[PDB]
């Protein structure tokens, strides 16, 4: 078992009203589906992604990653996010994170590929 | 097949020296190992992430992410580092990138958790 | 005078207790002080920056950016922070903000030379 | 004299053929213009920033920042960009940032606000 694995599994909502389900497995994966609430993007994108199974024990929050294709069955943006943070545990649990949103351009657009930005998930909202 | 399946499929290098091999599946999927040349890591870490299987045919980039969670049976760096870039085909193929390096932290700490930075990844050297 | 340079003017401070004092000049200047309650840092640093001083009218938020050199008489954390991100009026003003905090590195390390973050900053607290 | 004041001062070229000339203060002050080669940009625009007059004495880099924002006689691009990165002296001097574009927006599309990219200047071409 990883010492968030039961932490982290389960039903995340951010500030932007998107909604993020993930497994954690003891080998520290990631894997679930992502409905962002904003953006050229419908229903359900898979996502994957890894997390720290053995964090420190001095209180530190526990290192995690993944990404989001933003391909499906009803639209295809031609673009990836991937999101970069920590989960911190407890009372009001936390995923805070940072993340790059790149699409695909021609190379003459390509300094204009990539969005940065933040997100806070909550296990309520 | 992904159209870029092939293309993506193999192994690729960076700047620094580090090694990224990486399996393209028809799905968008992509499973494989990171070696990073620096930092608090040694010999090879799981990595998967997604790609963009049916890319716009306009001369566009393929848009890509992957996730690193820098634990393996040697090493726990408390970090994970996530890649979001497009990969470039032709006699030149590239993946350009820009990734986010988190640290699990304190709460006090937080402010300083996220490194950024950019790789380039050929099929060369 | 430009749109937002009395809203802008003033004293800010974020929601790490840090304190942002800021002159906006009608041509588009920002000149002032900062003081960081976090990291390697004491008494009040030089800033100089840049906003939109005629922002759309169509309730987008004013684009500003500045920069701290993280040298006084007092200390030098051979570093230097940029915020870039916008102003939004109203009765609950705020700058929300992302920044780069760079430090001077070797050659070898420079892969690591760069946090990324974002700062909110308010008129009250 | 702030030790690297001579080694900035003049005028530097990035990558996308863009036109940085600075003038380095003994006080951590940078002023001067920046012409875009890309975007939504024609002529010079005043950038301001600082930088570290008094570096590290073991070979690392000199920390610095400035800002533009995206307003002139010509063109209102309603946007700031922030360069943070250093300075390294030598044959072969060169600034390497990464920097962040923010534009301005409403509230419901502030997500969407912020590129990220990566500069490198020298003083030929």
């Amino acid at each position: 078992m990883g010492r968030d694995e039961a932490g982290i599994t389960g039903t995340w909502y951010n500030q932007l009203g998107s909604t993020f389900i993930v497994t954690a497995g003891a080998d520290g994966a990631l894997t679930g589906t992502y409905e962002s609430a904003v953006g050229n993007a419908e229903s359900r994108y898979v996502l994957t992604g890894r997390y720290d199974s053995a964090p420190a024990t001095d209180g530190s929050g526990t290192a995690l990653g993944w990404t989001v294709a933003w391909k499906n069955n009803y639209r295809n943006a031609h673009s990836a996010t991937t999101w970069s943070g920590q989960y911190v545990g407890g009372a009001q649990a936390r995923i805070n994170t940072q993340w790059l949103l790149t699409e695909g351009t021609t190379e003459a657009n390509a300094w204009a590929s990539t969005l940065v930005g933040h997100d806070t998930f909550t296990k309520v909202k």
